[PDB]
């Protein structure tokens, strides 16, 4: 109808909350919505385009920040642990796992994720580095390093990553722009 | 029965140089095979796995080699370069797509296709980098992040990463490195 559809992403929004991303399948949120399968393909493709398209109307709330002192090394590797640690949580990396599902599902869908989860993350890096003179085809490189080691690393290998390795990739990045 | 499996595997990897990726369905390997799809689903879960499975009987051909030279930043940013240029071709790029889709289905399915695809890469890095006596951490949060930034950046912007990105990101970290 047009509240079948805010049901749904009630329910979802909900079991997020209760059960974590383990105990959410469409049969979960179709019998918690009280629907058919297909009412939820009235709206979504799928469970990952559905699960996804929710924690991206929280964005804002879900991506953290970048500390801003005199130590650019301390900064960036504070940044790069913590989202090591945020990704490789139950919660973090099923979240992490969800999100790259439903990206490679459709180009636009990719896209408006990219915008969402990774530009913000990207820019909160590259601008760090601008900061201290870094000249933008450096901070981009850097950035798609630091970034990329750890949504890379916890894609690959799961929540045994380390906080200590993210810092460590971060110290040697920062190193490699001096002066 | 015992030869269908075989058909299968082989309408797969024919259809693959033929049609490449994007004409390469359950449909087109089920007409081609001459199967009902769940004849497939006796031996592959899905298309991605299906895929994937197929890919990874070839590995060896697929991934290639580090430059060994006296110039560890040439090598290293020549590495990086050329599995940028291959994961951004239109086969290479879907092919990357196609691997963590199959990935993110099934955690022993991520566990075989790192062994198969990601674990040569970040070793080839990894003892280029120990070659020239950097100890093993900072080798492996090197290689994490040379790898992590080309592969992140493939599955985020798609086609459009360059060459020269990834050249820059290997310089910088190995820059990091000194001594």
């Amino acid at each position: 109808s047009e509240k079948s559809r805010v049901a749904i992403v009630e329910a979802t929004r909900a079991l997020l909350l209760e059960r974590g991303f383990d105990g959410l399948s469409i049969e979960a949120v179709a019998a918690k919505a009280g629907v058919g399968k297909q009412t939820i393909y009235r709206w979504w493709p799928s469970r990952h385009a559905l699960v996804a398209d929710v924690l991206l109307e929280d964005a804002d709330k879900i991506l953290a920040r970048m500390p801003k002192t005199d130590d650019v090394t301390a900064d960036l590797a504070s940044w790069a642990g913590t989202l090591a640690a945020a990704l490789t949580t139950r919660r973090g990396h099923a979240m992490l796992k969800t999100l790259m599902a439903a990206s490679l599902e459709h180009e636009d869908t990719a896209a408006r994720l990219r915008e969402g989860f990774s530009r913000p993350l990207i820019e909160s890096v590259r601008d760090r580095l601008r900061d201290e003179d870094i000249d933008a085809d450096h901070a981009q490189a850097a950035a798609d390093a630091l970034l990329g080691a750890v949504v890379n690393a916890v894609l690959s290998e799961g929540r045994s990553y380390s906080r200590q390795r993210a810092e460590t990739s971060a110290r040697i990045i920062v190193a490699g722009l001096r002066p």
